[PDB]
């Protein structure tokens, strides 16, 4: 079955950075578009940012440009995240996702997630 493997998250102040990773397992990230949602306190799911790895393209959501960047090694079978410049109101819990060439999720079951906090 297909998983995701994630993990970088941590405890940063304000203006720090950190990088997530997401590992796939399962399945090889060039078949797919990648990327991350976040779950901030009192909200809904939040879009945050994909990729395509077998050329590259990537779309932020306006919240992130400029600060995120998003990344993968295809000889690794995963897609990172790297998070500079970071604000108290990026402090959420970090999930990756797939999603099909239709824009919508492709994945059964969220993993785990990954922790950021920024105070």
């Amino acid at each position: 079955e297909v998983q995701l493997v994630e993990s970088g998250g941590g405890l940063v102040q304000p203006g720090g950075s950190l990088r997530l990773s997401c590992a796939a397992s399962g399945f090889n990230i060039k078949d797919t578009y990648i990327g991350w949602v976040r779950r901030a306190p009192g909200k809904g799911e939040e879009w945050v940012a994909s990729i395509y790895p077998t050329n590259g393209y990537t779309r932020y959501a306006d919240s992130v440009k400029g600060r995120f960047t998003i990344s993968a090694d295809t000889s690794k079978n995963t897609a990172y995240l790297q998070m500079n410049s970071l604000r108290a109101e990026d402090t959420a819990v970090y999930y990756c996702a797939r999603w099909g060439g239709d824009g919508f999720y492709a994945m059964d079951y969220w993993g785990q997630g990954t922790l950021v906090t920024v105070s």
